[PDB]
DNA sequence: ATCTGTACATGTACAGAT
DNA sequence: ATCTGTACATGTACAGAT
DNA sequence: ATCTGTACATGTACAGAT
DNA sequence: ATCTGTACATGTACAGAT
């Protein structure tokens, strides 16, 4: 009752969704123009659409925007980075950069810079370099703010890296042929750009899989039907929207949970759809039972400090290296408390 | 428990499949290589293996194959032959490999057919380590079919197929209506594959005779065959075991068995078989409506919609919904009820034709 | 020297065999 | 319940062509 | 090698019927 | 309240033309 109220106002607006989409497809077919055309070393990087606007989970106003600028690269010889499983160096045009994904990425952002420069219709900035981010920013304003986020990656073609070989666990859910299948596409590589201080941080890459994650999200159901206009609505999607908007006004309100993404939310959920696969366990009717097994679901994760990245099981997201004790402990107290009183962040 | 022991018959031996592919795959290779030399029109056939075997539903035996030779074939032509949604003449608006056999801008089944089969029977005859010759021409068959005695018996059709990539014939629009058990998606992938042309070779004397084609859709239906579940899991390693297929071989068998005995049943074939059940399979989506424990219902049912079919005269090909595969044009009501009391007959006295 | 149609290499579902 | 042959989809090598 | 045309999936929006 | 049917909107895969 209250839950489907929550979602009404998390709904896009068709009207936005428009207006949003048509800057958005004007500043993105000129950036990708200005790499082909231009003899750049990113000629025939090619367009792939990502995250939450695309998935069709984005909540609240269609402000952020995900796109993938990948390039197609051959004699390209992995060597795992000390045993994190998500970051490699890379080995065999790109003759100019071991391949250095911070020398990659400096290119790749002046050539956006530059043409973002000559764009006289449209008000749109390069967000200043965030140290931690493989992502090159723009911010539209017409009128309203519109972040977008163009990420440099590396395609490649050959069988997926020895460290997600007991990933994407979904043969009782989705099946062995779709997971075989998945396997069969490309594979991803994006930059790891954090300024930890640390070792060969500035040649290393990290793995993407929002091409797959892409898929699960239109293909989530262990009946091919779901959520077709000849089958049965489950409320899979729906229990991901409020969980990432309970997160979001979370991080709005306090500082201490800064280190928390959506990607934990979307990581956390891909195990509970793997956890409970039929699609029974999630019917429309049952909403409010859903949501309430998925907080506990995180909240177990935050207890045990164990969030482990769904393609690359040995990776875990909530090891005491990315997220202080003390910040698990926060957020755990604060969603009990949501809990355990109705969800009061949701009416403001 | 009488149907489980069926089954154990009908089970191909991994031993008798091991020797009937390495010939088949070696003379296939073989007729395929030569397709591609010279000024060879076929050069750029490429091919597809269908059919039964393929499908995993090919029961007692492994000893008859079924395998498309397919060529692409550009432009935008076609046009429906009387309204049968079945059969077209394929024209050329482009005036070249096939050049040899147009007859202005329509492009003859026969002729094409003929040289087909003329190079397979070149190759055959230079093969001198296999005992394989070529079975004189059936009409209304597309097929080249060849004999294998390796020392058994294995027939192989090789069916000669025109491949199109546009938009389905606006006759398929209302057919493979499988929305609620395989889903809208699957329908739109599947619909976004090519589909085929392949010769019609009756000698009726109706007008177009050699110029005559055929759509088809065995790509397909080998797509459905193993890909048949509502749960995406279905009869997979993770997942749960269904008795669909284990339906479709016992209803193979029992038309099997009485085409051997009566030659009354003549005008049937596995296709009618095939067809009824891939109605069946859109009557009851659920994997629950074809549960393992139910084989007996499950093959009752299929047996009374069959039934139902032969007497009421309508077996609406999956495809193209306005082609009755039991019209009275095509098969007489004699045969038909013919087949129908036969059917009753095993349904209502323990099935004696199985322990044949 | 590079290009490339052909065929080998790789991985895994399906289902027979044990 | 595990071992295993066949079919098949896609990546890759390279003898022979350019 | 590039780009338009097509079809139908995913949505939002709403009125009528339940 | 919710289910259904139609209108309206964008995203995406691929055939075919240039
Ligand atoms: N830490 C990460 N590791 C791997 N992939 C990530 C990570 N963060 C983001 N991604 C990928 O990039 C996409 C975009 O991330 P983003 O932060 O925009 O979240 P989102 O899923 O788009 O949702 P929202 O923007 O609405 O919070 C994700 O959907 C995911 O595929
Ligand atoms: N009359 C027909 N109309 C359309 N397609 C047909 C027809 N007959 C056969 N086919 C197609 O060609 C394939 C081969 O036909 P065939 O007679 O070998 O049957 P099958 O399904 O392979 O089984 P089996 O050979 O074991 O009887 C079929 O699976 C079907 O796809
Ligand atoms: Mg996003
Ligand atoms: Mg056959
Ligand atoms: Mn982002
Ligand atoms: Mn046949
Ligand atoms: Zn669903
Ligand atoms: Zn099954």
């Amino acid at each position: 009752d209250k839950l489907k109220k929550v979602l009404d106002k998390l709904r896009l607006k068709r009207k936005d969704i428009s207006e949003a989409a048509e800057t958005v497809n004007k500043v993105v077919e000129r950036l990708l123009r200005r790499m082909q055309k231009r003899e750049s070393e990113f000629k025939g990087v090619e367009q792939l659409n990502t995250g939450s606007y695309y998935e069709h989970v984005k909540i609240s106003a269609p402000n952020e925007f995900d796109v993938m600028f990948k390039l197609e690269v051959p004699r390209i010889e992995l060597q795992e980075y000390y045993e994190t499983g998500a970051f490699y160096l890379v080995k065999f045009p790109l003759s100019h950069f071991v391949l250095s994904a911070t020398k990659m990425l400096s290119k790749f952002r002046k050539i956006i810079k530059e043409e973002v420069k000559e764009i006289k219709d449209i008000d749109v900035s390069v967000e200043k370099e965030k140290p931690g981010s493989p992502a090159v920013t723009l911010l539209i304003r017409n009128p309203e703010e519109i972040s977008v986020d163009i990420i440099l990656a590396l395609e490649s073609k050959g069988s997926w890296p020895i460290s997600t070989k007991e990933g994407l666990p979904i043969q009782g859910w989705l099946g062995t042929k779709v997971r075989t299948n998945l396997r069969r596409e490309p594979f991803y590589l994006v930059p790891k750009n954090a300024k930890d201080g640390n070792s060969f941080q500035g040649e290393t890459w990290r793995l993407s899989f929002s091409h797959t994650e892409k898929y699960i999200l239109n293909n989530h159901g262990i009946e091919k039907t779901c959520c077709e206009s000849s089958g049965a609505k489950c409320c899979r999607k729906e229990c991901l929207k409020l969980m990432k908007y309970l997160l979001e006004q979370l991080k709005k309100e306090f500082q201490e949970l800064d280190a928390f993404c959506s990607y934990h939310v979307k990581t956390a959920i891909f195990h509970m759809w793997t956890q409970d696969p039929q699609d029974s366990q999630w019917d429309p009717r049952n909403l409010s039972s859903c949501f309430d097994k998925l907080l506990a679901f995180f909240l177990e994760c935050l207890r045990t400090e164990k969030l482990d990245h769904y393609f690359i099981p040995k990776f875990n997201l909530f090891s005491q290296e990315l997220i202080d004790r003390k910040s698990k402990e926060f957020l755990s107290k604060k969603i009990e408390y949501e809990r355990n009183n109705g969800f009061p962040i949701f009416d403001k």
